[PDB]
C-alpha cells in the first residue's frame, strides 16, 4: 500500500495467530512490542529512546505478518508507550519513505 | 525521491542560519529538534516515548527546509537523543509510506 502521514501509519499485524495494531516507524532501529508472551528463549538486553533507558527481552527469529506481509526478525518486548515496527522489518517488507 | 530503510532516514534541514540533520520519522506525531534558542513565543509541554517523557518548549510557524523542500509549522525543541521530522512536516513534504 501507499500511505500518508496525516495520522498515525497504524497497521495491523498477526504474531503468534493474535491480531495486534503497530505503528510503522522509520525513526526506530528495532521492533518494540508492548508486555507479551511468546515462546522461547530470550536475552535480556537495553534500549533508549527519547525518554531515556528500558530493559527489553530480545526474541530472535519470530514471524510477523504486516499488511499481509510476511517478516521473520528480532522482536523486542517491552515497556514501549505503543507496539512499534522498526527498521529491522519495514526492510524486510520492501517498505520505504518516498516524496 | 525513495528512501530505504537499510540505515536509519537522516537527512538535511534547514532551520534558519542552523543546518542540521534530522530522522524522517514515521513514528513521531511532531517534530522534535535538539536545543536551539529560536525567536518568538513558545508554550512548555512534555512529550513521551520509549524511556519516558522530556520537557520540550512548542514554537509555532517555524519555517524549515528539508532536502530543498519548505515546510512550515510547530517545532518542538528539548533535549531530545535525536532531531526528528515527524509526521507534521513529514506531510508538508509529500512523504507516504510505500511497500
Ligand atoms: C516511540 C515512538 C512511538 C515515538 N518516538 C519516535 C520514535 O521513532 C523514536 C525516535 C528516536 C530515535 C532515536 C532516539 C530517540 C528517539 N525511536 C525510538 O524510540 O526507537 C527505539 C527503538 O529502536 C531504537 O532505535 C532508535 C531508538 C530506539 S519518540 O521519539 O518518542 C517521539 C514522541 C513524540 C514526538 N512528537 C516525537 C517523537
Amino acid at each position: 500500500p501507499q500511505i500518508t502521514l496525516w495520522k498515525r501509519p497504524l497497521v495491523t499485524i498477526r504474531i503468534g495467530g493474535q491480531l495486534k495494531e503497530a505503528l510503522l516507524d522509520t525513526g526506530a532501529d528495532d521492533t518494540v512490542l508492548e508486555e507479551m508472551n511468546l515462546p522461547g528463549r530470550w536475552k535480556p538486553k537495553m534500549i533508549g529512546g527519547i525518554g531515556g533507558f528500558i530493559k527489553v527481552r530480545q526474541y530472535d527469529q519470530i514471524p510477523i505478518e504486516i499488511c499481509g506481509h510476511k517478516a521473520i526478525g528480532t522482536v523486542l518486548v517491552g515497556p514501549t508507550p505503543t507496539n512499534v515496527i522498526g527498521r529491522n522489518l519495514l526492510t524486510q517488507i520492501g517498505c520505504t519513505l518516498n516524496f
